């Protein structure tokens, strides 16, 4: 698997603060804009919402959980994210077996204190809740990040 250029962009960012007096660990979206910044890769700004319009405007989407987890893996850059009517949630996607057998391994800060937070040993649907796991978006970057 090719994915240890994001996982490690992952871990750098972890510490970082995109926004200041704001530790990425407790920011969803500055937490991808950290990652993404590391690995060359544009990132659509703003909060978790407003990147989420972005990235449907400009991104390739995925099919599923199983599809990002595979494009993780080649070394692509991949972000799920899901608006909500008040705030939504980012987080960047890694290779790995599949939680449930269906939702993908991921990184994410959270506002919301450790409950929303994952650090590569958690996925996408043990950070989004049992509603909300199964409506999530998969958004890979057009070039490979890791050779």
């Amino acid at each position: 698997s090719l994915d240890q250029c994001i996982v490690n962009a992952c871990k750098n960012s972890w510490d970082k603060s995109y926004l200041a007096g704001t530790p990425n660990k407790d920011n969803a979206s500055g937490f991808v804009q950290s990652v993404a910044a590391e690995l060359g890769v544009p990132m659509p700004r703003g909060n978790a919402n407003a990147m989420v319009d972005g990235l449907e405007q400009s991104w390739t989407k995925l099919a599923s959980g199983a599809e990002a987890a595979q494009k993780a893996a080649q070394g692509f850059l991949v972000i799920a994210g899901l608006k909500g009517r008040t705030y939504g949630h980012v987080a960047v996607v890694i290779s790995g077996p599949l939680y449930r057998q269906k939702y993908p391994m991921c990184w994410c800060g959270s506002i919301a204190g450790a409950v929303g937070q994952s650090q590569g040993l958690k996925s996408v649907g043990q950070v989004w809740n049992r509603t909300d796991r199964d409506r999530l978006n998969y958004y890979v970057y057009s070039l490979a990040s890791c050779s």
